[PDB]
């Protein structure tokens, strides 16, 4: 049983992606909470996320031994994570952003549209700061 | 333009599910930076991390116009939040998590399939107890 190529491989990324998905959820649903008052609903929320961050994180260390999931690019030390986030950073910001701007535009979404575009430079500001941490590195 | 149906609609779950996934990769490479000793890189991967919670919150926001990913519900109120929440765990720990400890047994992935078992013990707890927050809620 080696994992890269199996049906288990696809579900830890499922997995992955659902988990990470609860967490961020989590605290959008905590926020709510606090606005309105609802205290003991927000801690719960946020403990519960917690427990998120422990499933995605215990999934991705199992997919150590296939890569990751955003990229499939090796990682574990600094210098793969690195190289592994710029990748898929400069995935963001020249392909995958501007492309949903331009979708968003031609449905009318401008609003929509601009928040892409937003975002494709953030993750352009994203990629280069990491380059340049990688540039410095020294392991 | 009713963003229900639309492209724009899906790219925005698409992108939800990547930052997502972002700030997780980020905070476990934060972790790896930790132990390493490069606080810098940990401390980077950490403020990039944030700058993901304001994308994937910024994209669950459009998102609440159509509801949650995870379920098709509507979201907001705490009151729909614990709903969809409980909605979506209650599925992981019936249907997902098991499945895949299944499928993890029979390709010979004997840890991995007691991991996705915990994870669904783990789930319905989650489950039931955001039962009992809703049951308590008052608004
Ligand atoms: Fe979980
Ligand atoms: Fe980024
Ligand atoms: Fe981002
Ligand atoms: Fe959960």
């Amino acid at each position: 049983a080696q994992l890269k190529g199996s049906k288990t491989e696809e579900n830890l990324k499922y997995a992955f992606a659902g988990e990470s998905q609860a967490n961020r959820r989590y605290l959008y649903f905590a926020s709510k909470a606090d606005v309105e008052g609802q205290n003991d609903i927000a801690a719960l929320f946020r403990s519960t996320a917690e427990g998120e961050t422990g499933h995605a994180h215990g999934h991705l260390e199992y997919l150590e031994a296939v890569g990751d999931p955003a990229t499939g690019l090796p990682f574990g030390t600094s210098r793969q994570n690195l190289q592994s986030a710029i990748a898929g950073e400069t995935h963001e910001y020249t392909d995958m952003y501007p492309g949903m701007a331009k979708t968003a535009r031609d449905e009318g979404f401008e609003e929509i549209a601009n928040w892409f575009e937003t975002l494709a430079k953030a993750e352009r500001s994203h990629a280069n700061r990491y380059t340049k941490a990688l540039d410095g590195l020294v392991d």
